């Protein structure tokens, strides 16, 4: 990796733009106002370390970097001068300063998160090269607020039809490695997951975590076998309840997972499970239940018909809040098409049959991981204060066409309001120390980390009120 | 990078799962049947093979680690140790796997085999599935590439009905996505699928990927020019647009430079700064060096129009021999917020509804690009469709009752042009009647090596529109 080739092309040419005399080039990220009114802050403690910390400037890395800009750009606009500058002055060590609010911080939309400045004068284009690498950001902030916003749905579900919580942080799994970008995706998107939920078939999210954030417990997330197609089909169409069997059997003391619409899951339900294997699962401990997958089919139809069908072949109990819930030994998982929208309409829909969300957990793939853009939260870095012939400027854009895209004015800073809520001030506003201590903390200055969260505190800083 | 864990944690648990006696594990990967991405540019799979697949993937390290995460993991031991340390000590660490796959930058029509995996050894019939989740990952340069080449038949076919050619189609959509995707990783992977069709962007993580995996005749694949951000604008103070534009567009007097204009006003901006105040920078400047204007908020089709509506009462407007509108030279404008496929579509037909030639215009496009895909777009699937148990083969599929889209195919698979010229995946090893041409598939990687590789320069070739 070379962060001098890990930048947007047009920053390259950026030290020539400044106004002349710059010392100072000061910015700032937030997730913009216009519903995912609050964001988890997660994710730069990754960044920092991985990318920015220590000797990031090499002699090899000008000259790679140097070489590649002068095909790119047909001309050599490359800043050799002021990177060479950091190699010899500081031995390649970036002379930036980031201030961060905590990592799990559940904050407001239209909040300072982080601000990001150069501690040298000559430095002054260095805050913007790094915006790229940082901005990416927007990716874990958006998994880690997209889970928690799917988490208190099914806690809302869950406390109406059981009266408490238990298997909440259970009720949402990870299917997403296949569905996305790229083995470092998976792994960032898991461990965003994973803040909220501590069910993942996405492996990549476990060594991410113990390497940069850290646990108490040995792993941060947990599965159980399952199926899948390929070890049902594989035995035949007409052995699809040979392959039940067997799978069930060999996974008879723990949970098991069995994907059950093959061929015909409104089948595979009644007659299979519900008449021919039914002995095989009746028996099953409460430790170790059957967890029928349907995996095709309108989600809320096919889980509602499923239930239906279960609960006639099963003995169903009624719960203290009057729902319906199949033995202890029986649950299904819904893992095709889940997205917040779809995980909504499932609960509700059930809620509206008399069953308990008890009966029910969720496999996202896409939804949880993928299907998500830095347009969702309106992730957003921005120059707020510069400094040109030792004086300070309030600097901004407010787009004629769209007030949306209106950015903070001046050095920037985060505070508890009186009634306890967030509010960031602007203008250097905050020295006036009217609203207290600023509640960003120094995460990086010269190339160190200098302030760092484990994955224990950022869980419990991202907890739901309930 | 440890490949015993980099698969969906319930295949560490499908050994136990597979009929008795099975030999033999074969899957392919489609984009399935179901507006309509009809073709789809296969590109992407020779990164999988170097970066993840190839050579000594198993160590005894790698097997105590994956042992020791998967005791925690399921709080059990279902780790299938004795299948890996057969790979490590009868292979040194080499995967027994055969991948056959269609040429990259190949253009297939949906519900084709584009590759197929299985196992070379009959002990191994658990890896074929355990390397879904990693080869499955190849839906997104797929996605990427076949998108963007959507996006250069809607340039190409507005450029030629305004212009009469396609002369610069090939810089028409820039790729300023790097900060808008997931991670520096997709950010190399995205790149270099973009510039199987295009030679402008930004992402510059794409270049050295394409060098690595791929390599180009040229010294780099993908290309750019000097351009503003609202910092480097917005850092003169608000009074000083006029000082930043004068002071940049003077810095790169002899290169093409983009201009973000919307700072304050993109419509004062274009009418007062550069229509009249800055004039003279603008109409002294050479055809190989053009002040390119850039809209960033709005209605992108509505501020794209206006903007054209301005500049063509500051500027001295020709009429191409097509009957459209055709700025000097010296004067482009690029339209770098909220595109996307829909989007590009909808202000290229609005610019030829307001007889503005798309010679004008050039796309930036970030998130639309490179981040708002996903592996349903094409349904990009990976199935298996042959197993041997007993020593008999299988034709194997599932046909869920409800959604009959999701039916998979059957059994030993191979893809043939047509008599007619397109292209079929016959099914049931029905390929073995030399009924059609030879098969398309072929062996890209065996038994831990890269039997097959193609140059970018080749890709490019293969992805070319008809025309
Ligand atoms: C939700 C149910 C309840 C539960 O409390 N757990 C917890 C027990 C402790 C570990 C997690 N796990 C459960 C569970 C159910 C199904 C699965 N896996 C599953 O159905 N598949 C994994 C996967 C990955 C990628 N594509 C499809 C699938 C299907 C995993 C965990
Ligand atoms: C469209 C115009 C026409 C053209 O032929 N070229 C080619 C000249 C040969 C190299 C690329 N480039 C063009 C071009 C215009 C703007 C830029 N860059 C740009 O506006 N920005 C880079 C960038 C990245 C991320 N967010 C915003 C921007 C703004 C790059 C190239």
């Amino acid at each position: 990796f070379n962060i001098l080739l890990a930048t947007d092309s047009y920053k390259v040419t950026h030290y020539k733009q400044y106004p002349p005399n710059t010392s100072k080039v000061y910015s700032y990220f937030e997730c913009r106002e216009k519903k995912y009114e609050e964001t988890v802050f997660y994710g730069l403690q990754y960044i920092l370390n991985k990318y920015l910390k220590g000797k990031v400037v090499t002699k090899e890395k000008i000259q790679e970097a140097k070489d590649v800009y002068k095909e790119h750009f047909q001309d050599d606009v490359f800043n050799e001068k002021g990177w060479n500058y950091i190699l010899e002055k500081y031995d390649g060590h970036l002379p930036i300063e980031i201030k961060a609010v905590p990592e799990g911080f559940v904050i407001p939309r239209g909040n300072v998160l982080f601000t990001v400045e150069n501690t040298d004068p000559e430095c002054y284009w260095l805050t913007n090269w790094i915006e790229t690498i940082l901005v990416q950001s927007w990716y874990p902030i958006t998994v880690a607020t997209n889970s928690r916003e799917q988490k208190k749905i099914l806690a809302k579900y869950l406390l109406e039809t059981s009266g408490n919580l238990d298997g909440l942080e259970y009720k949402l799994h990870d299917f997403g490695y296949r569905g996305v970008s790229s083995q470092e995706t998976a792994g960032i998107g898991a461990s965003a997951h994973l803040v909220n939920f501590k069910g993942t078939d996405t492996v990549a999210g476990l060594a991410l975590i113990k390497k940069y954030y850290g646990t108490k417990d040995p792993v941060p997330g947990y599965s159980v076998p399952a199926a899948e197609h390929s070890t049902i089909t594989a035995w035949g169409k007409d052995h699809e309840k040979d392959a039940f069997e067997h799978i069930v059997t060999q996974f008879s003391s723990v949970p098991v997972s069995v994907v059950s619409d093959s061929y015909d899951i409104y089948n595979a339900c009644e007659k299979i499970w519900g008449e021919d294997l039914r002995h095989l699962i009746v028996s099953r401990s409460t430790q170790a239940p059957l967890i029928i997958r349907p995996d095709s089919g309108n989600p809320l139809d096919t889980v509602l018909k499923v239930l239906e069908i279960l609960g006639k072949k099963f003995p169903v109990t009624e719960n203290s809040k009057g729902y319906k819930l199949l033995p202890p030994y029986l649950r299904v998982i819904q893992g095709d098409g889940v997205d917040i929208n779809t995980l909504q309409e499932i609960v509700e829909g059930m809620k509206q049959k008399m069953w308990s969300i008890e009966n029910i957990a969720f496999g996202s793939g896409g939804g949880l991981l993928q299907k998500l853009t830095r347009d969702l939260l309106n992730c957003s870095f921005k120059c707020s204060y510069v400094v040109t012939n030792g004086l300070g400027i309030n600097v901004f854009k407010d787009p004629v066409a769209d007030p949306n895209k209106r950015s903070k004015k001046g050095r920037l800073s985060l505070h508890r309001t009186p009634a306890g809520n967030f509010v960031t001030l602007e203008e250097g506003k905050g020295d006036l120390e009217e609203y207290g201590q600023d509640l960003l903390h120094t995460v990086f200055k010269n190339g160190k980390v200098t302030k760092s969260y484990s994955f224990d505190e950022i869980r419990k800083n991202a907890q739901l009120n309930i």
